[PDB]
């Protein structure tokens, strides 16, 4: 089931993991350019969505407020999760927000191209990344409106 | 997780529901034109897949062997599940085969355009159809190679 409370285009938010409470950042210098962060609010944690239409209905690109790059999530080469210019030029820039089957206020950030979800955890490296497999709580996210 | 054993293009199969044991048919006369059936093998139960590429990577159109129509699954207007000419001209012609997380030998037939899965049951009308909501065993299918 698609998440029923996806922000409108233009609406700013952070992506905060339910369990760790960490947020995603997306920046242009100092790799890793996309990772998780536990600390104060900074601009590179801010996103809006580009809504897919036509064949991309129910998919979205996740676009950085300060730098305009969109996220990607792939398994073909490193970095697996990253950012790129182009407003969703690449197929692996397109994400589905899939409501959790138990917690209606959380969702997984699912990539159709790579069949992966994003996760945030505290112990096992890599502590942020993408994953194809079973459902775990560390895959659950919130849109934190700002 | 995408079902790991999706038939090659050109390979014929029936779509058989795990629990009811019914198969899907897709025909051109006698509505309903797409429905479930418990009976002898007929050619209108045979399908092959068209593999999506580009924005349709990991999606598939489900094409009738005898009549060439592809399935659709929609919520805009009746019939909700049906067939139509072409090789997936329409966005609701494109399906994802999503492995069940508990029974690795079964999958759901998921439509990205309509956010629905196909189901087969013996109880309430409509006994075959599409559905947006919780996961149930009546949504589980097999590819039956012929």
């Amino acid at each position: 089931v698609n998440f029923p409370n996806i922000p409108a285009e233009g609406v700013q938010f952070r992506l905060r993991a339910r369990d760790t409470g960490y947020v995603i950042y997306s920046r242009t210098e100092n790799p890793p350019l996309v990772w998780q962060y536990n600390g104060p609010p900074y601009d590179d944690q801010l996103f809006t969505l580009i809504y897919g239409t036509g064949p991309r209905k129910n998919l979205y690109a996740i676009k950085s407020v300060p730098n305009g790059r969109v996220l990607f999530s792939r398994t073909s080469a490193s970095p697996y999760v990253g950012n790129i210019a182009g407003d969703g030029t690449y197929n692996d820039n397109w994400f589905q927000f899939i409501q959790d089957d138990n917690d209606p206020n959380s969702f997984r950030i699912y990539n159709l191209a790579s069949d992966t979800v994003l996760y945030s955890r505290t112990t096992a490296d890599p502590k942020f990344g993408n994953f194809t497999g079973a459902k775990y709580d560390d895959q659950l996210w919130h849109f934190e409106l700002v």
